[PDB]
């Protein structure tokens, strides 16, 4: 169950929030 705590920070920061923040520039 631990992955749904840790990756919900780490992957969300890496390519959720830093997809949207970077979205104009990279897409």
């Amino acid at each position: 169950g631990i992955g749904g705590k840790i990756l919900s920070g780490l992957k969300t920061a890496l390519k959720g929030a830093a997809k949207e923040l970077a979205s104009t520039y990279l897409h």
